[PDB]
């Protein structure tokens, strides 16, 4: 069945972005209002980064939103201690591409990592991904979920260099979830580098993905990855009711705004649903469609996101 | 195999977009950039729609370029008359939605128009299309096509109102292949609404089609079409050696940054390629990658689109 959940990683990925630089302030600021469009999970820079990535995860983590918090480490002992004791609640550990490739060898180390997680802090949501997941040898990368799954609540795929294919990643997620069994949750992340963030994401949950990974606007390391708005747009036109259910969507105009506002950039143009141009009309025979139904060339209606459609019938 | 060309449609699709007020003049800059380009087709609005766009249209068609200079038309007597008069190498018929649907009447409505213009132009290439093609009844869709494709050079396919999914089209477009055989061309058309426009298009050529529309920087109705740019980013991390061979690629930068100042729009920050932050590298841990190999977190080399990386190291 088609149920899903959205990490939002502004506070991570998004921080990753050339033009970032949140204040503490401006992180509390992102994180209550996502909490209040509903966005189940909000994940932040790892605390090893610098004392201030420690302390923004350590009130972000505190504010009591209903959004969990969780932080995305290196699949190391030292940096896991370090995130148990900021009280997050998940951590999202990140085996990177280090690795040749001996097996049990990286499995053992996953699974130590995991280990002390469950006993210093047992609430704690543990998920484990590989980097470059798409372009990693297939059987050992099943062979490392499919022995590290029993132990984590999640595991993830990353579109990490942003190449991945929407039929590459609906098989590839098949298999992991074929591998793992129903249980344990499958994230999926993706860059935006061959304009496949917002496919991938969706071919991802129609394989089982459970949960998807997106940044207000896409920011993030070079062209970013899914965003939030333009991955709405997708699941909204497929599952109506269920995405107005679960998210405030006449929010997300400010959401976009205030992300543009803090790393100075312009709203781009044709950017989904809250682009100037999103709802413009032009071609007569499409006018003469919308007069007599708005929905002929409207892919979902713009009051549902708190915008307006323009009319160009000079 | 895996062979294609580009159909701009820039000066068609691109006339849609709510900013775009092109001169003569400017058409005319536009059509020979793509030239040089190397771009395959230039379609052109309509002649019927005023007496600029016949002149326009007219013009272009005689501009002598390489790239094939065609017209986009609805399926009626009047209009191809017209169109064939303007001396364009190739006219792009399309059946608009009305339509119940009585299909023997539609095949002869087509078939007609399509018999006309080997009348009085038999070297003019013909393209048939449905329009919104993926949310058609199939069976009907299939019998018109598969009925038409004998007497045209190529079917189109277009997501009109851009929710169409990567597997529907991939799955479609060899349904379309399968009745209309080996020979006709089977073209792609697809609106950006739901972030699929790039995506469908290369399930679209992997399925067996054979063009792709597309417009410099995605211009047209609403938020646009298939980008010239975002689609060979995705077909060169796929077809390296096919994509640079075809095309002058260190030229993107260019096409964009001329478009962009035509219709008074900005690039967006993470446009593909040529964004202010298409090439961005920050975290750490990619940063101390991309000195023993720039390639470790580029989907792409930079240069071979004539930009540069930045990295933010402080
Ligand atoms: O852990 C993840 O899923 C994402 C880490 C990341 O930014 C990437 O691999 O692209
Ligand atoms: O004829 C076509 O393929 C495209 C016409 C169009 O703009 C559309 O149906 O979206
Ligand atoms: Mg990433
Ligand atoms: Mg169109």
């Amino acid at each position: 069945m088609r149920e899903w959940k959205i990490i939002d990683s502004t506070l991570r990925e998004g921080e990753q972005f050339e033009k970032a630089n949140f204040s503490t302030q401006d992180k509390v600021e992102i994180a209550k209002a996502l909490d209040e469009f509903g966005i189940e999970y909000i994940e932040v820079t790892t605390p090893v980064a610098s004392p201030q990535s420690r302390k923004d995860a350590e009130v972000l983590a505190s504010l009591g939103l209903k959004a969990k918090v969780v932080t995305h480490i290196q699949c190391r002992l030292d940096a896991a201690k370090v995130a148990v004791e900021t009280g997050v609640q998940g951590i999202d550990l990140l085996f990177g591409t280090s690795k040749g490739r001996d097996i049990p060898r990286i499995i053992e180390e996953a699974k130590e990592v995991i280990a002390y997680i469950r006993e210093a802090a047992p609430h704690v949501e543990v998920r484990f991904s590989a980097e470059d997941t798409f372009r990693s040898e297939e059987q050992d990368l099943l062979a490392v979920y499919e022995a590290v799954a029993p132990y984590v609540d999640r595991v993830g795929l990353a579109d990490t260099v942003g190449v991945a294919t929407p039929r590459q990643v609906y098989a590839l997620v098949r298999e992991v979830r074929r591998v793992v069994g129903p249980r344990v949750d499958i994230e999926f992340h993706g860059h935006n580098d061959t304009g496949c963030a917002i496919a991938n994401a969706y071919e991802a949950i129609e394989a089982g993905a459970t949960h998807v990974d997106t940044t207000i606007l896409g920011i993030g390391e070079r062209n970013g990855i899914t965003p939030l708005g333009g991955f709405l747009a997708r699941m909204y036109t497929l599952q109506p009711e269920y995405v107005r259910r679960k998210y405030k969507l006449e929010m997300l105009p400010e959401l976009d705004r205030m992300v543009a506002r803090m790393v100075g950039v312009e709203i781009p143009f044709n950017n989904y649903i809250t682009g100037e141009t999103a709802f413009s009309h032009k071609a007569g025979m499409h006018l003469k469609a919308i007069y007599i139904n708005p929905e002929a060339y409207e892919p979902y209606p713009p009051e549902v996101f708190g915008v307006k459609r323009k009319l160009i019938i000079a």
